């Protein structure tokens, strides 16, 4: 489906989770964007005010759309694919802890995920991918896109 026509895009951080060091959420942001620009033409820069293409919140239960979050578990968080307005905003569950390390939830590898849906990508049903549907937590100081986020990411851009 959508995708994004154009090389630069913007980001914008909403609010930020209580969860975490400020700048460690700015941080594992950063760094889950730069997982896709890797393997893509992409850029992607941090605006600090007004419209960016990819929203990113934080929101715990009816947050003003029709992706309602349930609590701690469960769901962790969601993303619209491109497009206008809400198009590409990514969400996170405050309900959850998140983190910069294995316990709770960690935010770095939960948002290359909601990226990879803030971009045009689906679930796939490899468990090595980061677009599996299944949260599992693995050593982030060595992530890596598994082939098949690879082969996805690349048949949208690039
Ligand atoms: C590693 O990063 C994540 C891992 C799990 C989750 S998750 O929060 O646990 N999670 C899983 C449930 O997703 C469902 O999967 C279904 C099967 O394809 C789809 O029909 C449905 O649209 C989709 O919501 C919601 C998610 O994928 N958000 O993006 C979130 C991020
Ligand atoms: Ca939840
Ligand atoms: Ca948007
Ligand atoms: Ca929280
Ligand atoms: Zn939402
Ligand atoms: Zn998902």
């Amino acid at each position: 489906g959508p995708v994004w026509r154009k090389h630069y895009i913007t980001y914008r951080i909403n609010n930020y989770t209580p969860d975490m060091n400020r700048e460690d959420v700015d941080y594992a942001i950063r760094k889950a964007f730069q997982v896709w620009s890797n393997v893509t033409p992409l850029k992607f820069s941090k605006i600090n005010t007004g419209m960016a293409d990819i929203l990113v919140v934080f929101a715990r239960g009816a947050h003003g759309d029709d992706h309602a979050f349930d609590g701690k578990g469960g769901i962790l968080a969601h993303a619209f694919g491109p497009g206008s307005g809400i198009g590409g905003d990514a969400h996170f569950d405050e309900d959850e802890f998140w983190t910069t390390h294995s316990g709770g939830t960690n935010l770095f590898l939960t948002a290359v995920h909601e990226i990879g849906h803030s971009l045009g990508l689906g679930h796939s049903s490899d468990p090595k991918a980061v677009m599996f549907p299944t949260y599992k937590y693995v050593d982030i100081n060595t992530f890596r896109l598994s082939a098949d986020d690879i082969r996805g990411i690349q048949s949208l851009y690039g």
